[PDB]
């Protein structure tokens, strides 16, 4: 049984976890925003032939804006807007653009329902296709897998970027949840006067249900009565009443996430090292430019390397999700001598991320044994520390260099101790060789080993210099 677990006992972190048995395989976290793509029933306040556009009271203290290019044929009893829409005439409206400075919000009757994989436009069939970002090979199957969906005649569809690695049956499951929603949309509207909200475009539960409900999900356990009932409303309004029987209140004293043992794996998304089933590990270091992943073996050399890399490919994949790693990612797989092992390790990472929602690109193992890849984002320092002694002689040589300059040290405590005792001879030797030059070595308890300043040049006291 795969379950969605939702924890909201804590006001400042709403947590959503997809869990297969007890194995965490996805996580979404939302701490304490915009009003766009929201669907309402609005009343036509006033019309203007002057702007070929009308005004719609969808419920905001400001009235929205409905151009003639957005009035659907379904609403008509080139034209003037005076011929199409009457005042007080109800209409199903979606925000096309937010409120800007003054009370301006642009609307459309041409509604769109964006799911995980598909964007249904039940209102105009003149829309549809594969996302522009998809390309030659990645998109090819799609247009085919696209054609095989069962789309009602009067509407058109778009395949999203997340649709790159999904199957025909998985796309079908999306299109249905979209249609179910659209049926709830136009029904919560036929049953009421003007105007009032239907689809909250983006509250977190709407998203979790939008993005995460696959047929394989058995239960949705929510540990908050106040939230659970909002979710029922959210499931019903989200068109799919039936999952309503499968949302169940969590009542156990042991907090939801602790009872399913996931509180620790959630913490693993922070861990730098992650153990692979066969004993090996991946190390995930992040740098300025990119994220780098190294892979060590557990404890046939060719078989071990191969099996370890394959186990890594899987773990990397799920770690890419839990961590929500964005941008450039470089993987140092354990070296493999046969080309096909490389091909086989590659194809996996390909297969392992097929279910991730983000846009992912993966290149081949370079001759150095590196796999460059990238991942679309869905949503520091302390450096070895140089010896005191080694650091001291460094500074000492740096002071001397400053003492030589024509027209001519703030160090951590034990550096100053080392310099002004163990190296007093050399410090003296500088001042005597550089006649007239004062070498002020002030210890500073506000600093430490790593750090210092050698400043080149008042009747100020040595210990009052760090402040100056
Ligand atoms: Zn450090």
């Amino acid at each position: 049984m795969k379950r969605m677990l939702i924890n909201a006992t804590q006001q400042e972190e709403l947590r959503v976890a997809l869990v297969d048995g007890q194995r965490l395989y996805d996580l979404d976290i939302e701490s304490p925003e915009q009003k766009k793509a929201n669907i309402y029933k609005g009343k036509i306040t006033r019309i203007e032939p002057s702007l070929e556009a009308a005004f719609v009271d969808y419920g905001a203290e400001r009235h929205g804006f409905l151009p003639l290019k957005e009035i659907a044929r379904e609403y008509f009893p080139r034209p003037n807007i005076k011929d199409v829409l009457r005042e007080g005439q109800e209409v199903i409206v979606q925000i096309d653009k937010e409120e800007r400075g003054n009370k301006g919000a642009a609307l459309t009757t041409f509604i769109s329902l964006a799911g995980s994989y598909l964007v249904l436009m039940p209102n105009n069939p003149r829309a549809g296709g594969i996302s522009r970002r998809i390309e030659g090979d990645d998109r090819t199957e799609l247009k085919e897998a696209l054609a095989s969906l069962e789309l009602p005649e009067g509407m058109g569809l778009i395949v999203r970027t997340a649709g790159v690695g999904k199957s025909a049956e998985a796309l079908q499951w999306d299109l249905s949840f979209r249609l179910k929603h659209w049926e709830a949309i136009k029904k919560a509207a036929e049953s009421r006067p003007a105007p009032f909200l239907i689809h909250q475009e983006s509250n977190v539960i709407v998203r979790a249900f939008r993005d995460y409900l696959r047929q394989d999900i058995g239960e949705i356990l929510i540990d908050n009565p106040k939230v659970l009932e909002l979710a029922r409303q959210h499931i019903a309004a989200l068109g799919r009443p039936d999952f309503s029987s499968k949302i169940k209140l969590y009542t156990g004293e042991i907090p939801l996430f602790s009872h399913y043992q996931i509180e620790s794996q959630i913490e693993s998304a922070f861990q730098r090292e992650v153990r692979l089933p066969s004993g090996g590990s991946i190390v995930i270091d992040s740098t300025e430019a990119l994220t780098a992943i190294d892979i060590n073996s557990a404890r046939d050399i060719e078989e071990t390397a191969f099996n370890t890399n394959l186990e890594a490919a899987d773990e990397i994949a799920r770690q890419l999700r839990l961590r929500d790693l964005g941008g450039l990612i470089v993987i140092d797989f354990i070296d493999m001598t046969p080309v096909r092992h490389q091909r086989a390790v590659e194809n996996r990472l390909r297969e392992a991320v097929r279910q991730d929602r983000a846009r992912i690109q993966i290149s081949h193992i370079s001759r150095f044994g590196l796999l460059e890849m990238s991942r679309q984002r869905l949503s520091h320092v302390c450096c070895t520390v140089r010896d005191n002694e080694s650091l001291s002689l460094s500074i000492l040589r740096l002071i001397e260099e400053e003492a030589l300059k024509e027209n001519t040290a703030i160090v951590p405590v034990p550096i100053a101790s080392y310099l002004l005792n163990e190296k007093r001879s050399a410090v003296n030797a500088i001042e005597t060789r550089q006649d007239g030059v004062r070498c002020v070595i002030v210890p500073n308890d506000q600093m430490e080993t790593p750090h210092y300043h050698v400043l080149r040049v008042t009747p100020t006291l040595s210990y009052m210099l760090p402040k100056l």
